[PDB]
């Protein structure tokens, strides 16, 4: 079950009572699979995973995996503050059929390289499925060097993949060189989708497939076809929307976008606010011109 | 009761992995005996974020009971969701907290409107003062002085501001733009001296766990307006403050307490206990202070 | 027309430390034989800022004469004052320069209004195109895309934009906001591949002094739309591009030419010549690419 | 003669015809001395040193030293791109009686620690007067660690003083601790004037004395008197002006300020522009408030 191409981040719809709206989540999942995504990645920032209580988190994982029905690989974000809880969530995700889990070293205080390494070792040694190492300083507060990342990949059996969202293309260049092309890496930063693929990215994790699965998939196809000129055209066409998502927030824009697409998924959980009227109209236009 | 001077951050001892409340009680007594003007539980020092909800609730209750209002207690109630932050603020208040501290935590940027409303929600839910805490290094959110002042003036219960950016200019602005009416507090150890001279009303630190005497003397020297003694006292303790910063609060404080006759275990993974080499260096720093 | 591989020239010095024009001539011949599409003299690579006014004037003259218009020449006339920048731009034009490049160098921040008039003054003072060059790392000034676009659209002679921030997003924005009308060039070696794919019309580099073949091949592959071949070619030469940036342009390029049978001396102090270790590593890198 | 207290940066007035206005420069120097500065520092950023031709630079040095008539020490900024020219300027300054020189490692291209050390070594060994090592990454593009600075100071005889303009008070803490209080350091960052003195700075180099020498001097005196309360008050009273100078630029605000103070000194050299009407209005208000 190769993990590649367009990997769709799922959102977490909330019901009026503020609780989970699973039915809506199932529809969004079906919308993604039919949109032609190559995998599903639940409980990331897009899904406001960190806003969920433990019961809610468990329920979302369960429902998502049951819904997907192994039609495409599922990579669950199991990142948490403590090693114990990260391990526990990784084991839980595996027990329900997750093909892989993603681990970002989130922390409020700085972690040293030894502490980061052991964190990944503990998670990998506790499970039987692959772990995707996720480097995102902007959100986690930690910035792992390519050297450290490569040591974790080599020394930790289950750590096999690397996602980069630093926005710094040089990180992927170093991964390619120092990894000698044997360490598969993935793109996590939307505005760099084109460059990421050109640099050799095996896949692109994004919430955009929630709104424009077709354009996203065409970009990946163009790269596979080695069509440099077409890929550029496709990228610049969808870039504005990509910039807007980063600009106004993932869950904020995605949930609003799905709402405009006739799919009621409610609003984000406070303190995150729903897209305002002005932003909603602008998004409306962006989507109409892309369609 | 005025919140001022030396405000001691408590650590959270762990036993078997669970809480070691008896050890916590002992550490709290030390701090109060040590002359702290207030207690601040469940901050970064106390690894608050590593605690389960049940553990957090337990620590809050136990801490408040132990202190027994001998000094003011300001509880860190910050959490990701507004709903949870509000709940923790009300919980702390109901259990006797004199004040609460709120830091806008988020694994993704929040806009000024989202931040402002976050504080408004918390302030309106309680009847005790809120200390607004700006620490982008640990929170990922950096609030401008202008925004901070808007929150202080518009939200009744938000009355105090803690700065931990390490950027003294933030305090200068708070001083000028707030026209000296907005009390601010220092949360950055290596800036203790400058913060006080800039007008800081208090200093929130975990250092009192190890050197409560030098900490208190620095504050007193400032109160006495004795610039030269203050400078001397600060530089004498600076090396230790620098070390705490480089090697981590919970890591260094828990290690240091072990050297001071108080076993409090190790930090919670992925944070690791101070290594042998670091521990030896710490022993040297404390000796030299002596 | 400026496109493809624009080769930055170095400025050879004799043992004494003075100009070595013969060697410069040989290096220019190596570049043109190498297949460069343009020559860019007196940039950072050429240690332009290190030259006296007389030395600078002579290098420009000798360069333009040696080239004999076989390929376009774009002279870097950037200087601190507007008056001297204008003078240098006119001197270059009077000697046949096809165009000039202007970077807003300053030892103190300049405001957007000051930057704009600087370019306006230069543009209105000459009759050849001006390439606006944004390089914060080497200038101390970072021009916004909107500012750059405002200068290009309002200043007749300002027609081209060079980006050296290493931030691909700047080029994306130049593409969208410029609507594909504003031709931009890459000035950052390790971004050659991405820059071309993003829409870069040319790549100004000192690398052509060492590996003009691999350089041109990368450009040609992009012209053909061969994404895979381009990637392979880029990564093959990247190690060298990384080394140059890490050890210094003039330092590595002068050491490289030495190992390429073209003695060009060392950099002008305080810049030091490549050391033994770095020299052996560069030697290994080159032998592998050839 | 000790270099301490308030060291006044001079501006370089230009005549209507673009050339040097020596009479105006003389008047500004007298104003500084009468204002109670403890030293004069010509040809820094305040004086637009880098904007001057060689003949102009030489003349300003000559005229300045003659005007001062050794009433107070003069520390000339001799920093230049090449080691050769920096040495020449240092020697020229000394030949005309300069008490000391200041050296900042200017470089468009980055420089390594070895290159920086040798630069100072060359300058120090070429002259017979003290050198003030000046760290200002914001201007030079180079950021010398305190460790490197202390090595230079210890190993190069004539390098005896350190000026810090990073705005990072911790650098001064390190200089005091690692230097064991035997390496005199100076403040070059206006809005850090109070903290620098509190940290133990021996002197403060500023262009502010051109406008408010009295308040500048009073702050220093309060620090000497150990009066924490008064020092704080004096600093905050003048901070708005210090903030403004930094925000609007040295030559710009200083030359505009002197004009508002009855001393016509022309405008800065392009690309630097004169203070705008709105700025002049604000500045006039600040000065009237302080006087
Ligand atoms: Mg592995
Ligand atoms: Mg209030
Ligand atoms: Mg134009
Ligand atoms: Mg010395």
């Amino acid at each position: 079950a190769s993990i590649h191409g367009i990997i769709g981040y799922t959102i977490t719809p909330f019901a009026a009572d503020g609780g989970l709206d699973l039915p809506a989540l199932g529809r969004s999942i079906e919308r993604l699979i039919d949109g032609g995504v190559h995998a599903i990645a639940p409980l990331g920032s897009t899904g406001e995973g960190a806003y969920l209580s433990d019961p809610e988190w468990d329920e979302v994982v369960d429902f998502t995996l049951k819904t997907v029905a192994h039609r495409v690989p599922t990579i669950v974000s199991v990142s948490d503050l403590t090693t114990a809880k990260t391990v526990r969530r990784a084991q839980f995700a595996e027990s329900l059929g997750a093909e892989a889990v993603m681990v970002l070293p989130i922390s409020y205080w700085k972690l040293n390289e030894a502490e980061v390494f052991q964190h990944y070792r503990a998670v990998g040694e506790a499970i039987g499925v692959p772990v995707m190492l996720y480097n995102n300083p902007g959100t986690s507060g930690i910035d792992m060097s390519v050297e450290l990342i490569l040591r974790i990949v080599r020394e930790v059996d289950n750590v096999t993949m690397v996602k980069e969202s630093t926005g710094d293309i040089q990180r992927m260049h170093k991964l390619r060189l120092l990894g000698e092309g044997r360490v598969p890496f993935y793109n996590g930063c939307n505005p760099l989708a084109l460059e990421a693929f050109v640099a050799g990215a095996k896949g692109w994790c994004s919430a955009a497939p929630n709104l424009i699965p077709t354009l996203n998939g065409q970009l990946y196809q163009a790269v596979l076809d080695g069509d440099l000129e077409k890929a550029r055209a496709l990228f610049y066409r969808q870039l504005p929307l990509l910039d807007f998502i980063l600009r106004r927030g993932l869950p904020t824009t995605i949930k609003a976008g799905l709402g405009l697409s006739g799919l009621e998924v409610g609003a984000p959980r406070l303190p995150v606010q729903a897209l305002d009227t002005e932003g909603c109209r602008y998004l409306q236009g962006l989507l109409e011109e892309l369609r």
